[PDB]
Order: structure tokens, then sequence, then C-alpha cells
């Protein structure tokens, strides 16, 4: 019933110095030298795909194709995914069984799961291991994407921020024996830093901090204001206002840190009694003015704020702004545009002198990120009408909005998915299933809201490329599944894809309809099915013709078997944006290779 192996650097074992009787005594040659090279180590660079041909021995593989297949699986846990794994058969198919010598005494059909039994021994013992030994790995934060730190350059760093939180008095030195509530750790958020415990934890303390968390979210949503619906907001504002719409999206730096504990604790008493009793007027007041932490073999006291990774500090956090917010946003212009989330405000008004002070006032009750700031406001150097604001992009001209599709440059765009499910596995003889899976709705479900396919106050072109754009994110993955049906499936016979494709993109076409007449607007025209249907093909054949030479069939069988050509009963849409790659997808790299 299991197929999947975890490619996570979390699964690695100590291993032995010796194996028993169940594994080939060749192992022991190579847990020998494993051994001998964490001690060879230097700070001089190193490549995994390297050191394991020391320890490893060749006579292991037999020959070198057996060898590169193996190297193979090193290399996707080098370049992995948060999720990733692949069937545990890739480790034992297709291996030349006669050119392994620890093999030749042993019964042909005992030789497939026995090879499984080694090569796993070596993945879990000494390939994973050594990778973690040299090197971090760091969740980026922008999807699924991975970032492999070597742990002198990372230690360095940890260092360098930990003097500046000693110095900026947000740690104190103590001598507690006990009370740490967990270790803080240093990520290297983009270029700043991001300082964050983690609870030890204790189950006797779980159920209590959930039944606090749920409390603090009530008396959110009964005590203060919503910031009500986006797409209300944004469509009552742009119904009445005619004139230039002004606008600015400010993002608040270190919303838990910025917390006055003095004050976080003064609400949380003021809580009325029907919800929350004498338990937070200590426990909850106690907790965020003594969060204590472990680091380096020392318990540093912690005084800035709220602690990121702290199971009370997110509905507190949301308890505090929602406080602030009442306090000095109060008196807004009610005919102005206001909008709120974790740390991100967004007003605009036909008055740009209200939309001036508005970002004074929010400077002056908050700290801002500049660099992150985005308006159109002549006092402020890099105006645009295109605002970026909850996965949304508001254009405050046009009155457009298009989905914020997070795509760097040289960003590997398989990270943004989650392929492999170790709860649902899917065995490797059957390709058609989880080719099936990876093109479900669920996903992309955020490209396809209200915001998107709406006709309230977007344009007819807006919404089909809204829709074309959305589909270049499932083509996408289609490719990247695609790859992984080739690697870890080791499909030979690809016919069953027609199958699966043209039921994705007639399926999308009609998500989109539902969709596009649920929210049908003064700005509609017309968006035939047919339409619709020729976008998603369009978009299949946009991220398609990446790999020519690989999909060559599918491409042909597209441009033949399906009407690509769209009817845009609007006569406003250019339908020469459905026959190229968008640029937003112009840079995403779709090649992997190990670096590390």
């Amino acid at each position: 019933m299991v197929h999947y192996y975890r490619l996570s650097l979390k699964s690695r074992q100590k291993a032995p110095k010796i194996v028993n009787s169940k594994y080939n005594s060749i192992l022991n040659i190579a847990l020998k030298n494993f051994r001998l090279c964490k001690k060879h180590k230097t700070k001089k660079p190193v490549q995994i795909l390297a050191l394991l041909q020391e320890i490893i021995p060749k006579s292991y593989f037999g020959t070198t194709t057996n060898l590169k297949r193996f190297y193979k699986v090193v290399e996707k846990i080098l370049t992995q995914s948060s999720f990733e794994c692949i069937h545990l058969s890739v480790l034992h198919k297709c291996y030349d069984y006669d050119a392994i010598p620890w093999l030749q005494n042993v019964e042909p059909n005992l030789r497939p799961k026995l090879l499984l039994k080694h090569n796993l021994f070596l993945l879990d013992n000494i390939v994973k291991p050594i990778i973690a030994f040299y090197y971090k790995p760091i969740k980026t934060l922008n999807g699924h994407e991975i970032k492999f730190i070597r742990k002198e350059e990372y230690i360095s760093f940890e260092s360098k921020v930990f003097h500046k939180l000693k110095k900026m008095k947000y740690l104190v030195e103590v001598q507690d024996e006990v009370k740490p509530r967990g270790v803080l750790n240093i990520i290297p958020k983009q270029d700043n830093f991001r300082a964050i415990v983690s609870i030890f934890p204790d189950s006797a303390r779980k159920p209590f901090f959930k039944l606090l968390t749920s409390k603090i979210y009530k008396v959110l949503e009964e005590k203060y204001k919503t910031s009500g619906s986006l797409y209300t907001c944004w469509s009552e504002f742009t119904q009445k206002t005619q004139g230039q719409i002004y606008g600015i999206k400010v993002d608040i730096r270190d919303a838990y840190g910025n917390v006055k504990i003095p004050v976080l604790c003064k609400l949380i008493q003021s809580i009325p009694t029907h919800l929350l009793d004498s338990e937070k007027k200590n426990f909850i007041v106690d907790h965020i003015s003594n969060q204590f932490v472990a680091f380096r073999r020392k318990i540093y006291k912690w005084n800035h704020g709220l602690l990121q990774g702290d199971p009370l500090s997110g509905c507190l956090c949301e308890l505090y702004m929602a406080f602030m917010d009442r306090l000095y946003f109060s008196n807004l212009d009610k005919d102005a545009f206001i909008h709120r989330t974790v740390d991100d405000y967004f007003f605009c008004s036909p008055h740009p002198h209200k939309v001036y002070d508005f970002e004074l006032l929010i400077k002056g009750v908050y700290q801002v990120n500049p660099t992150k700031t985005r308006t159109n406001l002549p006092t402020h150097r890099h105006p645009q009408d295109e605002i970026p604001y909850c996965g949304k992009i508001f254009n405050l001209t046009t009155r457009q909005v298009r989905t914020l599709y997070k795509l760097p440059p040289n960003y590997e765009i398989r990270h943004k998915f989650k392929l492999w499910n170790f709860n649902n596995q899917i065995s490797d003889d059957n390709p058609a299933r989880f080719l099936q899976k990876a093109m479900d709705f669920p996903f992309i479900c955020n490209s396809f809201t209200k915001f998107e396919f709406n006709t309230v106050f977007n344009d007819q072109r807006t919404v089909f490329a809204n829709f074309y754009d959305a589909m270049i994110c499932v083509a996408y993955k289609f490719d990247a599944a695609m790859m992984a049906l080739r690697t870890s499936f080791l499909v030979n016979d690809f016919g069953f894809i027609w199958l699966v494709l043209s039921s994705t993109v007639r399926a999308y076409a009609s998500r989109a309809f539902k969709k596009i007449v649920t929210y049908k607007g003064g700005k509609y025209r017309k968006v035939t099915f047919q339409c619709l249907k020729s976008i998603a093909w369009r978009a299949f054949l946009a991220v398609l013709k990446r790999r020519t030479e690989i999909y060559k069939g599918l491409i042909d069988r597209i441009k033949s078997r399906e009407k690509l050509t769209m009817k845009f009963h609007d006569g406003e849409v250019d339908a020469s944006y459905f026959c190229k790659l968008p640029e937003k997808f112009r840079f995403v790299k779709i090649n992997r290779k190990a670096s590390i």
C-alpha cells in the first residue's frame, strides 16, 4: 500500500558501524568510507553528487548505467520541493541485474526486492545524512521551493543576526534551567531575517492553546469590525467613483514584533467575560510578557512584541492589529475605499490629498516596508496604475482586476506544485490516476474566483486574459506532472494523456463558463463555451512549445484535432495574447539540475 519514498531530508537515519546479516557485506565498506568522508571535511566547497562517488564503491552498481540510474534519485533529493517523493519501484526497476556482483549467487527472482532494500539503506544512511551533514535546507516561502545553504555560511549568518538581536536588546541572557518553551532559529527571509521560535512541545497544553486561539478569534468577530468583502468594496467604489482613482498599498513591517506587549495585555483584560474569564486575565497576559527562548545552550528573554512560531502570537496579533485599526482608522472618508489584512492596508480615493494623508497616518501609527509600498501618488517616485493586494492586481485607472502570480526570474515553476500526496499514494502502474489528481481544480481554484470571472467591473477581455493566464498555470503543472511520470512512474506508453488532457480542457472551460455566468455584469457581451475551450487549448500549446522536441506529437494533435480559433463576440479584445506565452510566465525555469 506504500509506494512513495519521501525525498525530504528529514527521514535520514543514524548510520550503523556495520550492517547485520540481512544486508550484503558490500554495504560495510560503504558505511566505512562514509565515516571517513565526514572527517576530511573542509569549509572548501563540495558537491554531494561527488562525495558519494568516493563513498559508495562502484563495485556496488556493477555498470555505469546502474550507477547513473541511482545517482538520479540523489539529484532529486538535492533539488527537491517540500512534499516531493518518488516511487520506491524506481530504486529497483530497469537496473541491469546481471552486472551486479553481490547479487549473482542470489536467486534472480529475489534480486528486485534485495536491491531495493539496499539502495534504500544507502539513501537513508549515507546519501541523505551526508547531504544534511554539509548543507542546511531552507523553505524560501515562495511556494514549495527549497534552498540548500552550507552549514558554515548559514551559521555565520545566524551569528551576525544573533548579535544584532543582542545589541538591539530583543534578547537578554538569564540562567534558569527550564522554561525555554522553545528554541529560536534564524530563517533568511529574502535579504532581511526572521527570528522564530519552536514549541518543544507537549500535548498537555495543545488542546488548550487551541481553545484559546479559537476563543480570541471569537472576540475578533464579535467585538471588532470586519474589513468587509474585498469584491464588494472594490465593486461599489468603482461603481460610484467616476474620476481618477488614487490609491496606496502599504506593507506593515514586523507586525508581530512591533506589538506593544504592555498594551496587548491590557487589551486581553478588557475582553468582556462573556468570552474569556480570569484565565486569560493571567495566562495569555503572562505568556505574552514572558516569552523565553533557548538558543546556543543559553536561555535568552524575548521582549520585542510577540514571537513568530508561538501558538498564541497568530491570533493575538490579529486582535492587536484590529485594535490599532480601530484607534486611528475611524475617520476615514466614508466614500473612500479601505481594506486591511494580516499586515497590508489598501486605501483608495478620487481625492489624491486624502490618499497622500492616509500614508502619513499609516506611517505614524505603524512601521512600513517602503520598498513594498505601491501607489499612484505624484509625490512618489515609482507611480503605478496597478497595485497588488490580496493575490489580485487592481488597476486604479481601468478598474480591472487580474490574478497576482509571484514568479521570480529563474524560479523553477515545478516547486509551485504538490504532485505527491503521502496520504493518498498512487501505485506506479497507474499513471492515469496520477495525471488526473494533478489536473484537479483545488489548486488553481484561486485563479477561478469572482475577481477573475466577474463582469461587473471587469472587461470581457480581462476575463479571457484571467482565464488564459490561469490555464497557463494548469498547463505548466501538466508539464510538471509529465516529467514525474517519466522519472518515477517510468511511463513508456504515452497514449492515455489524450483522455485526461481533453477532459481537463473541457472541464475547465466549463468551470470558467459557470463562474463567468454566476458573476455576469453590465460589462458582459457574450462568452461562448467553444471560445473558453479554445483559450484552454491555446494555453497548453503555449507552455508545450517550450519542449517542442518532447511534446511534438501532443502539439500536432491539438493543432489538427482542435479548433484553436476562438470567436470573441467582443471587439475590444486583443486575441494575440492567446497566441503566445504570457510574459508573466516567460521567465520560469522548466529545467531541473543539481548544483549543491
